[PDB]
């Protein structure tokens, strides 16, 4: 409350520590189906259904131009893009095996670098 803070976590590295896991994610040999945004005038169904799109290239222009707040924030997105593809696709597809995949891999590197 006012003039009662806890101690201050070191934030200072969190924005080169999240631009190297999203290094990680993009050069992941999975990452095929989330690298670029998923096109909208040939995807049938994608612009009505998925009411927020989200792709690594996205993550890596809003990372670079100061537009996360936080590292919350950051991990928000990254989920999106794993929700969006569980929306999408059965899970039994290789992009839906796919986002599973990479999900798991993010979770690790998050709770490592951070928790």
């Amino acid at each position: 409350s006012m003039s009662v803070k806890k101690p201050k976590r070191d934030d200072s590295k969190d924005l080169a520590l999240c631009s190297m896991i999203l290094t990680e994610m993009e050069t992941h040999e999975d990452a095929w189906p989330f690298l670029l945004p998923v096109n909208l005038k040939l995807v049938p169904g994608y612009k009505k259904v998925i009411k927020k799109p989200m792709d690594f290239s996205t993550i890596r222009e809003k990372l670079s131009s100061g537009q996360y707040p936080n590292l919350e924030t950051f991990a928000l997105d990254v989920r999106l893009v794993f929700d969006n593809c569980e929306t999408f696709n059965e899970d039994d597809s290789d992009i839906g095996r796919a986002g599973h995949n990479m999900r798991k891999y993010f979770e690790k590197k998050w709770t490592d670098t951070f928790k």
